[PDB]
């Protein structure tokens, strides 16, 4: 019943791309530090599937210099980390989820095979180890948030800096019984690098931020309602965080580290969570180390 922070980019302290993770427990408000990734990642998507946590692509800027298509594996029982089979397509800011079994990695940006922002939808089955590309989204998305609801799949915001060149406010869901991705009720305000998470029949989408309309990293936060295909905005957060991780754990959304780029200029380490029932936001234990582009899940 822990809060994993994967990977991300310190571009305040280190100045470098992060292989470390840190692992929080609510109960003591105490971050701790374990095993590496075996390659720094940041944009990384993070997702839980089979009592592992799985790091999907990412973007190394410190070592390797690459867009990552390879993936990691956590078995909190020892501590490992392991390398499974990569995507077919190299992804940074990449969504990641979990439905039925499979994990989807959906759109993010390759910036060294096609130098582009994907569309593209694949799925990782752990039982055979292989990834299989599905039907692409309607737009092209990077930093695009990603949740599951209700047997869908939801990708919200994003950056299309190849088709548009606009960061987005629409939003998609993903049936996987027809392959099909259908575009709903767009977000108040366009966001990329947003955190998404499902909590009490909602979808909250945390921060991001806008680069097309305000030209600001946001604090501000968005509720989606499937059943009236309704957003609405809700209390924000203390600190404007693009590139956040977010989970929930116990009732509360946590969001975990970001970059203001508005108000403080600096990558974060600072942690919040949000309690829906008094609709309030309050700052918890920090990082050991600032991540923007972190991942982030719940094990
Ligand atoms: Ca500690
Ligand atoms: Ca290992
Ligand atoms: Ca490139
Ligand atoms: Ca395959
Ligand atoms: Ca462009
Ligand atoms: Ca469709
Ligand atoms: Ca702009
Ligand atoms: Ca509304
Ligand atoms: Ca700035
Ligand atoms: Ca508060």
């Amino acid at each position: 019943g822990l809060i994993y922070a994967v990977g991300g980019y310190d571009g305040t302290g280190y100045n470098t791309h992060l292989n470390s993770v840190e692992a929080y427990d609510p109960e003591r408000n105490e971050w701790s530090l374990v095993a590496p990734l075996s390659t720094r990642r940041s944009g990384v998507g993070v997702a839980v599937l089979n009592g592992l946590i799985y790091a999907v692509g990412g973007y190394d800027g410190t070592g390797y210099n690459t867009h990552l298509n390879s993936v990691e594996a956590y078995d909190p029982e020892r501590n490992e980390w392991s390398l499974v089979a990569p995507l077919s397509t190299r992804r940074s800011g990449v969504g990641v989820a979990v439905l039925n079994g499979l994990i989807y990695a959906v759109g993010g940006y390759d910036g060294t095979g096609y130098n582009t922002h994907l569309n593209s939808v694949e799925a990782y089955d752990p039982e055979r180890n292989e990834w299989s590309l599905v039907a692409p989204l309607s737009t092209r998305r990077s930093g695009v948030g990603v949740a599951v609801l209700n047997g869908l799949i939801y990708a919200v915001g994003g950056y299309d800096g190849t088709g548009y060149n606009t960061h987005l406010n629409s939003v998609e869901a993903y049936d996987p019984e027809r392959n099909e991705w259908s575009l709903v009720a767009p977000l108040s305000t366009r966001r990329s690098g947003v955190g998404v998470a499902v909590l009490n029949g909602l979808i909250y989408a945390v921060g991001g931020y806008d680069g097309t309309g305000y030209n600001t990293h946001l604090n501000s936060v968005e509720a989606y309602d499937p059943e009236r295909n309704e957003w609405s905005l809700v209390a924000p957060l203390s600190t404007r965080r693009s590139g956040v991780g977010v989970a929930v754990l116990n009732g509360l959304i946590y969001a975990v580290g970001g970059y203001d780029g508005t108000g403080y200029n600096t990558h974060l380490n600072s942690v919040e969570a949000y309690d829906p029932e008094r609709n309030e936001w309050s700052l918890v234990a920090p990082l050991s180390t600032r991540r923007s582009g972190v991942g982030v899940a719940v094990l």
